[PDB]
């Protein structure tokens, strides 16, 4: 691997600590990174860390070499997970991004529903604003990310909302369209029917996707059209069916899901006007109930 000073650690400083989930991307651990910040050379910082598997392959080293190098390009914003650093000379590919302690959006949607406090009506609109704000960051570096869902948004000690993965190479023309994930879900309930049909993946389908998670956000972690298959879901679609209004939900921000789902893409609205109404609505709502 090419040598890149301006973002490597010395694997001295990595120590390593337990999974956080395996599968075909490799393996991810908790770590701890001493002396990160060079100016505090005696501080460690929790850390996560992605690495290959044994048996993995020259085109797997590529897609995730290819994964850190997008994610150098991006920048930094508060609501995506951020590289920190690479340990690439001398030894296994080792990257190194912002570790979320209280797990994906979904997980932590469902331990908040009543029988850990239950969330406030504003602390969902509020969830809902910093993931627009992350997708909006984002859509302006130009970035599509292609599987926005509440499973790829992770949740800080502090509660704030990070866009996971949206550097991840695919090669869409292999997509399973019937490979659920770890939760027993369907990827494609997550992709505007454009995605779907015709494979063209825009910022307007990413628009489609974040309605979804605004769904999921307001059922507290619900499943998208539960025991629906793939083959049926594509007729719900061809017919233009759009998921209920979940109860507790204002008619407003189900207008904003709706529009999220508009039949032509060039109607929804964009993650710029998102923000824009989602600011607003964060002002007026009660955190009371
Ligand atoms: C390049 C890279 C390096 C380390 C990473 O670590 C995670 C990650 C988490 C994290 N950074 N904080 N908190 C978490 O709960 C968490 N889960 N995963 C995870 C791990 C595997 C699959 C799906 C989610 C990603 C997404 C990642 C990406």
């Amino acid at each position: 691997l090419p040598e890149d000073p301006r973002w490597e650690l010395p694997r001295d400083r990595l120590v390593l600590g337990k999974p956080l989930g395996e599968g075909a991307f490799g393996q991810v651990v908790l770590a701890e990174a001493i002396g990160l910040d060079k100016d505090k050379p005696n501080r460690v910082t929790k850390v996560a860390v992605k690495m290959l598997k044994s048996d993995a392959t020259e085109k797997d080293l590529s897609d995730l070499i290819s994964e850190m190098e997008m994610m150098k390009m991006i920048g930094k914003h508060k609501n995506i997970i951020n590289l920190l650093g690479a340990c690439t000379q001398d030894g296994p590919l080792y990257v190194i991004v912002e570790y979320a302690s209280k797990g994906n959006l979904r997980e932590y949607l469902q331990a908040r529903r009543p029988p850990e406090e239950q969330l406030s009506s504003k602390d969902l609109v509020s969830c809902a604003y910093q993931v627009a704000r992350g997708m909006e960051y984002l859509a302006s570096k130009k970035c599509i990310h292609r599987d926005l869902a509440a499973r790829n948004v992770l949740v800080t000690e502090d509660n704030v909302m990070k866009i996971a993965d949206f550097g991840l190479a695919r090669d869409i023309h292999h997509i399973d369209y019937y490979k659920k994930t770890t939760n027993g879900r369907l990827p494609v309930k997550w992709m505007a029917p454009e995605a779907l049909f015709d494979r063209i993946y825009t910022h307007q389908s990413d628009v489609w996707s974040f309605g979804v998670l605004l769904w999921e956000i307001f059922t507290l972690g619900g499943s998208p059209y539960p025991g629906v298959p793939v083959e049926e879901l594509f007729k719900l679609l061809k017919e233009g069916h759009r998921m209920d209004k979940p109860s507790n939900c204002t008619n407003e921000l189900y207008m904003m899901m709706r529009d999220c789902w508009h039949a032509v893409p060039s109607q929804r609205p964009t993650f710029k006007q998102l923000v824009e109404d989602l600011d607003r609505i964060v002002a007026l709502t009660s955190n009371q109930e």
